[PDB]
C-alpha cells in the first residue's frame, strides 16, 4: 500500500484499499464536551512506566514511531475503562504545518498543534500483531500539543531528529522516560474507536487526556523539518499527518472527570 496524507494518497482515499475507513467505529471524533457523560463507574487510571525501556526511533515515512521493548509488563497501562493490562509498544505524534492544526481528535471542535498517542496492548492476546484483530485489543493514550512552554521531556526526541530525518531512518533511542511527556491531570475523556492510520482496525479502546502539554515554538518547528521521503528522494516536509474527525455514529464518549 502507498497511503499518506496528500491530496492524491490522503484521507479521502484510504477506503479504497482499507474499507473499514467508513466502519462504525473509526478514530479519530470530535470530543463534544457538553454530551460527554461522566462515568463514575470507571476505574482509576494507572500509568506505570518506571520500568519502560525504550529501544529505538524510527522514521516510518507516516511519523516517527518511538518503540519499547513489550516483552515483559516493564510499561502498562491499567484501570480506567480497560480491564486487564496494557503494554507500551511505541509512542508517536501527528502535527501541523501551523500551529492551530495537528490534532486527530478535536474538542468542541477545537484542533491543537499536535497530538501524542502511546501505543498499548492488552497482554491477553500475547503479542501486538494478535492484539490489533481484537476489538479490545489495544488502548491509545492522547495527548494534546499546544505552543507555549518547552516541554523539558520532549527535548531528547527532539534533539535526535536530525539523525532520522527521512523515510526509513532509525536511530537508538535508550533510556528514554516517557513520563515526561504526561500533564500533570490524568483526566480523561473514553470511546471505542480505531488505529487513526491504515489499516484502521477497530481495535482501540482511546484514553483522551483533557490537560494538554504546551511544548515550544523550536520543538514543534523541529517535528516539521522532518520528512516524508527517503534520502536522495525530492523533500516533501513531514506536516500535516493527521486524520480528521470521523461520524460518532453508535458511541458515547464518557468522562472520568465532572
Ligand atoms: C497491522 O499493522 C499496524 C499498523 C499500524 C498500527 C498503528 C498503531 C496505527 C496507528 O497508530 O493508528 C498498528 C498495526
Ligand atoms: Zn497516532
Amino acid at each position: 500500500h502507498h497511503w499518506g496524507y496528500g491530496k492524491h494518497n490522503g484521507p479521502e482515499h484510504w477506503h479504497k484499499d482499507f474499507p473499514i475507513a467508513k466502519g462504525e467505529r473509526q478514530s479519530p471524533v470530535d470530543i463534544d464536551t457538553h454530551t460527554a457523560k461522566y462515568d463514575p463507574s470507571l476505574k482509576p487510571l494507572s500509568v506505570s512506566y518506571d520500568q519502560a525501556t525504550s529501544l529505538r526511533i524510527l522514521n516510518n515515512g507516516h511519523a516517527f514511531n518511538v518503540e519499547f521493548d513489550d516483552s515483559q509488563d516493564k510499561a502498562v497501562l491499567k484501570g480506567g475503562p480497560l480491564d486487564g493490562t496494557y503494554r507500551l509498544i511505541q509512542f508517536h505524534f501527528h502535527w501541523g504545518s501551523l500551529d492551530g492544526q495537528g490534532s486527530e481528535h478535536t474538542v468542541d471542535k477545537k484542533k491543537y498543534a499536535a497530538e501524542l498517542h502511546l501505543v498499548h496492548w492488552n497482554t491477553k492476546y500475547g503479542d501486538f500483531g494478535k492484539a490489533v484483530q481484537q476489538p479490545d485489543g489495544l488502548a491509545v493514550l492522547g495527548i494534546f500539543l499546544k505552543v507555549g512552554s518547552a516541554k523539558p521531556g520532549l527535548q531528547k526526541v527532539v534533539d535526535v531528529l536530525d539523525s532520522i530525518k527521512t523515510k526509513g531512518k532509525s536511530a537508538d533511542f535508550t533510556n528514554f522516560d516517557p513520563r515526561g511527556l504526561l500533564p500533570e491531570s490524568l483526566d480523561y475523556w473514553t470511546y471505542p474507536g480505531s488505529l487513526t492510520t491504515p489499516p484502521l482496525l477497530e481495535c482501540v479502546t482511546w484514553i483522551v487526556l483533557k490537560e494538554p502539554i504546551s511544548v515550544s515554538s523550536e520543538q514543534v518547528l523541529k517535528f516539521r523539518k522532518l520528512n516524508f521521503n527517503g534520502e536522495g528522494e525530492p523533500e516533501e516536509l513531514m506536516v500535516d499527518n493527521w486524520r480528521p474527525a470521523q461520524p460518532l455514529k453508535n458511541r458515547q464518549i464518557k468522562a472520568s472527570f465532572k
